[PDB]
């Protein structure tokens, strides 16, 4: 049976999965879970995913509750022989390492900031603290790009799909003007056909955050 | 060349790698990085791992900066064909899924709490807030174990090694009285010879945290056997 993706396109890790789906022409049934209405706490979705998070994928009996597993699963099932999830062990571990950076560091800091806005209101958030934490992530990615065109080497991989959606989201608030490699990489990502899958949810997130946070992003 | 592990055994994700190294009898060189002295900000270690975190593995030219990548790499290289990182695709995805739960949810909440203690002192932490967040993680692990014997299926996998070290750390502070599947599973993990690699760093972390945060963990909380 075809995969079912539970999603809210305001979520960057959702948008990474949407980008992979578009890149690989995957036939997926979409089911919208409105996070800002708390639908991720509805009894049946909670039973499916106790972490009450999107993206969640149901593919037959397999239930995945993390975008990075979903990216790897879909690449392994629908892109055997591709370069997104490379077959050679060392290259694959490098992609995996950067997927985990996205999970552990970049998204953690993005989510910490966005959560603070939703909970406290933008006027009551320590923006300087979060600017420091998120600029530290920019600095790391700029170094990651020193000897490669893409995040994990010379070719586009799953790591780029995972990072670019969160990066585009952090970049709602914090510009890339000071980071030449990161800005060039982001511009190149924006040229890919599959990047169109990021656009609608980024803008919906912008609009939702500004309304819920009572502020305007600088951009 | 033999793998090199940059480590501070007080870190639960370090201890997960130590457990796998013991379980598989991998010969690894250990290089200590004292996180409470800020040695992870030394210029050469920062150049190696810009995230200034342990564990960090150097294996030949490969540099891994996340425990979950280290566990998977070492299982592929030293448990080839084995069941810790299982061969069938769906079983492997389940293990990967719970490795990411550890990274995204359980460890995130453990480190939010531990960092707050170190940065603020225990007396100035909103302990009730962190109790709610960490009990929520207990509830989720209890749900996974209501439907499966181990975290990711019927046998020991990398997911159990990743999760048990952080669970043992959270349980320094928060009791498991209300979580019978978690207690049964944790007890079984404690019977494994490989669990001996968790014990020393767990106790060092307890000692360090009590000192730096000026508090005592409730001795009654930790599951011991
Ligand atoms: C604010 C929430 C936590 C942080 C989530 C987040 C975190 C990071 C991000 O880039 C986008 C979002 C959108 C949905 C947000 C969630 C909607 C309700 C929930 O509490
Ligand atoms: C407190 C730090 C962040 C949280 C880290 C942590 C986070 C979770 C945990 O179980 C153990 C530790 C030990 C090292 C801690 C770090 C040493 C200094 C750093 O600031
Ligand atoms: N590591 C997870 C993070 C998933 C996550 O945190 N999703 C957020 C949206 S960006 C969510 O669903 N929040 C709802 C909630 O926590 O209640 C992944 O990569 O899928
Ligand atoms: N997701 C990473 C988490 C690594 C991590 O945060 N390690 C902590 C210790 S538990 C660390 O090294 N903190 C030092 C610092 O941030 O400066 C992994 O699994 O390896």
């Amino acid at each position: 049976p075809k995969p079912i993706l539970y999603y809210d396109e305001r979520s960057p890790p959702v948008r990474s999965c949407l980008m992979l789906i578009k890149l690989l022409d995957i036939d997926v049934e979409l089911r919208f879970v409105n996070l800002f209405k708390g639908e991720q706490f509805q009894k049946d979705f909670l039973a499916l995913n106790p972490q009450h998070s999107v993206p969640t994928l149901v593919h037959g009996d397999l239930v995945l509750t993390d975008s990075h597993a979903i990216l790897i699963h879909l690449a392994e099932k629908f892109d055997e022989g591709g370069s997104l999830w490379p077959q050679e062990h060392a290259e694959r571990m490098k992609v995996l390492n950067l997927l985990l950076f996205e999970c552990s560091f970049l998204f953690r800091r993005d989510s910490d900031f966005m959560s603070a806005i939703v909970r406290q209101g933008f006027a009551n958030v320590d923006v300087a603290h979060h600017e420091r934490k998120l600029t530290e992530a920019y600095i790391i990615m700029e170094r990651y790009l020193e000897n490669s065109d893409f995040m994990a080497g010379p070719q586009l991989t799953l790591a780029d799909l995972s990072i670019v959606t969160t990066l585009s989201t952090v970049n709602l608030m914090f510009p890339l003007s000071q980071f030449p490699r990161l800005r060039r990489w982001f511009t190149a990502m924006q040229q890919l056909d599959a990047y169109e899958a990021n656009c609608s949810g980024l803008e919906k997130l912008r609009q939702t955050m500004e309304s819920v946070g009572s502020f305007q992003f600088p951009s």
